[PDB]
């Protein structure tokens, strides 16, 4: 799986250990092996949500399977929870796009998961 | 909806009110409330379009519905128009990927839109 | 086509002409004219792969057609090879998401490719 978070929150406000916490929480939530988890955080971004530039975040979670109605609601609660707790971003100022990737469309180690 | 613009144009060349203009114009174009419109601009990028690093832009517009053949053509005219006017980027050096998202695949406020 | 590389490797480590090499290599691989190839490299990113902060990369390749099982395996070998030789990133620490875009969903020059 791959989780990306883009936010206008400054770098200095992203607490130490955030990438590790995301990796650990996502491994368990998705059920995927920790070695399969990739995380990416992009702070200090120029963005707005509803026209307001108060703290907000635009994210994406890509996974081969483990994507669905119920699972996505659970990931959203988990992720919005972490963003609220660690980056002080209100859950209603966070969007998370979920993508269920076909194995044939994910490259890794000179090949694909197909 | 969510609109992201990645460009090699420097931050100082992004005029005041750009995020606000995009928010307003996209709310009107998509027919969605501006409160639900998120915009993100990423300047000073290392990119090339067609083998040259002259001003260019790689963008994405995600929306639950309001995506289609005719609508996308209309959005492209609007967006390329804004990028040319405000960032001086030639329309033929702009790519905009459109994504019609299923409500279950868009997280927000500890849940999804499903 | 559009190729994006997000990586934690330093900007100073990205060889000059790297964008040009990616452009020409992708033009050859996809069979499409270099004029239509866009490349984007984002260094100095805060990311982790498998919980580790060692060099890694999260990439995407979007193309109208020329995407598939066999082709993607070929693209992965090509791209991982380039990232390894030029950016010193191990292939097993690289993810590449492939997207076969419908022409109606790719905006360009005030319209779409449909
Ligand atoms: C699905 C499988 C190919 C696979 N994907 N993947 C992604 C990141 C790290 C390890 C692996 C991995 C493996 O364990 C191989 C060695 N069997
Ligand atoms: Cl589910
Ligand atoms: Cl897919
Ligand atoms: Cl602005
Ligand atoms: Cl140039
Ligand atoms: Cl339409
Ligand atoms: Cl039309
Ligand atoms: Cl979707
Ligand atoms: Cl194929
Ligand atoms: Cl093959
Ligand atoms: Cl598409």
């Amino acid at each position: 799986p791959m989780f990306i978070v883009n936010t206008n929150v400054p770098r200095a406000s992203v607490p130490d250990g955030f990438l590790s916490e995301l990796t650990q929480q996502l491994a368990q939530a998705t059920g995927k092996p920790p070695q399969y988890i990739a995380v990416h955080v992009v702070p200090d971004q120029l963005m707005a949500f509803g026209g307001s530039s108060e703290p907000c975040a635009l994210c994406s979670l890509h996974s081969i399977g483990k994507i669905g109605g119920a699972q996505n609601r659970s990931y959203s609660k988990l992720l919005c929870g972490l963003l609220a707790e660690r980056l002080r971003i209100s859950p209603d100022r966070v969007y998370i796009n979920y993508y269920d990737m076909n194995a044939a469309n994910v490259g890794w180690n000179n090949s694909t998961f197909a």
